[PDB]
């Protein structure tokens, strides 16, 4: 066993909300961890199936990523299990506390005369090279994120972006060949990637303008993409526009796309 996941309860001081999904919350927190402290990022959830086979299987899941280290992937510190006041187990996932939050709103405020400024070209491509190197790591693990987005991107005291919040087993983030056939594969997390992109490319925007969620699935079988943005470089979206292939086949691997990202970014006067 690997029992180093599992963190004493005792040792968590729960504090407020930062915020609250139809999964769980995300709450600021204190661990004692030593006489010392360290504020934290909890995530709560609310699993299914009294029995040990559904937790089983989620704490071999944990045990996976506590055991992963790499700075594009946000490190999981452990998971706290305490019961529910109805008798489900409600599993708290404890990561380090990122104080600049995350990449969506980050790019939100670089338009608001607050907090950032505007973000130029060779920052916003260092964003989109830090996703694609996590990203990498992950497949080379055949690992799964499932949940891949600009609100799932956090930025670290040093400003550089790790992938965060993965999924477990939003329409306009899901694959074409998800939405008809349920099947999630690494060309899926691909497509996700691209659409990351696009969020990044248009400093927030929320994908596909006008369609709305219901309507997206047949949109998209009609063959129609996100629409290039303005003053976007024409080699830079055919980068994104690679990742929704019809096929899943014809979408390119994660070091393929970190090697175009990152020999563009040195093709710039940055
Ligand atoms: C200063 O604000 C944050 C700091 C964070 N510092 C670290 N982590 C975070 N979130 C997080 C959660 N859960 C996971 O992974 C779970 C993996 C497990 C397998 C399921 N990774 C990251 C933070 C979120 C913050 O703001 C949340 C936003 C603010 C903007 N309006 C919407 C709510």
């Amino acid at each position: 066993k690997l029992e180093d996941v599992v963190i004493d309860r005792n040792l968590l001081i729960l504090g407020k909300i930062l915020g609250e999904g139809e999964f769980g919350s995300v709450m600021e927190g204190n661990l004692k961890q030593d006489g010392t402290s360290l504020k934290v990022a909890v995530k709560t959830m609310k699993l299914d199936n009294s029995s040990q086979r559904e937790i089983e299987e989620f704490l071999s899941e944990a045990a996976c990523m506590k055991d992963f280290s790499h700075p594009n992937v946000i490190r999981l510190l452990g998971v706290c299990i305490e019961m529910s006041s109805q008798g489900i187990p409600k599993p708290m996932v404890i990561l380090p506390f990122m104080k600049y939050g995350d990449l969506h709103t980050y790019l939100l405020y670089s338009r608001l005369e607050t907090g950032p400024k505007h973000i130029p070209l060779q920052t916003l491509l260092k964003f989109m090279v830090d996703i694609a190197l996590g990203m990498e790591y992950l497949s080379n693990r055949n690992f799964l994120h499932r949940d891949l987005a600009a609100r799932n991107c956090m930025l670290r005291d040093d400003m550089t972006v790790c992938v965060a919040d993965f999924g477990l087993s939003p329409v306009k983030w899901i694959a074409i060949e998800s939405l008809a056939d349920r099947v999630y594969t690494s060309k899926s997390d691909v497509w996700a990637f691209g659409v990351t992109m696009w969020e990044i490319a248009t400093r927030g925007m929320t994908p596909y303008p006008g369609v709305q969620n219901h309507e997206m699935y047949d949109y998209l079988l009609h063959g129609h993409r996100l629409k290039q943005p303005e003053d976007c470089l024409d080699e830079l979206y055919e980068i994104m526009y690679s990742c929704w292939r019809t096929d899943p086949l014809d979408r390119p691997t994660f070091s393929v796309l970190r090697l175009q990202l990152e020999k563009l970014l040195e093709s710039l006067p940055d």
